[PDB]
């Protein structure tokens, strides 16, 4: 149980040992403005994501972060954020818990 891949295809996204605690956890629960909520796990690093657009700072969940989209690069299925701009780190993941699947290195 120590990498996460997409739950739709099974492409290689992530590992436990990348999890990151930001403001002492690495779980948020949060809120878009279409009133969807996602709970989100952070991660240091991914792969096998492709980030879509040019990063926007508008609703961030993260104070002093920009965000834009990361869908699997394989499926398209949207995974999470790719967050960058701020500071300790400079960047992160925030991946979607329920659509990714933990299993076998
Ligand atoms: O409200 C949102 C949607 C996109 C990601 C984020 O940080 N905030
Ligand atoms: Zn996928």
């Amino acid at each position: 149980a120590s990498i996460f891949r997409c739950r739709q295809c099974g492409q290689t996204i992530s590992r436990r040992d990348w999890l990151l605690p930001m403001g002492g956890d690495h779980e948020h629960v949060v809120f878009n403005p279409a009133g969807m909520i996602f709970r989100v796990w952070c991660f240091s690093l991914a792969q096998g994501l492709r980030l879509i657009g040019a990063p926007s700072g508008e609703f961030s969940w993260f104070k002093g972060y920009d965000w834009t989209i990361a869908l699997c690069g394989q499926c398209g299925s949207h995974l999470g954020w790719h967050y960058e701009g701020g500071s300790q780190p400079q960047t992160f993941f925030g991946l979607i818990k329920d659509r990714l699947a933990e299993g076998p290195a």
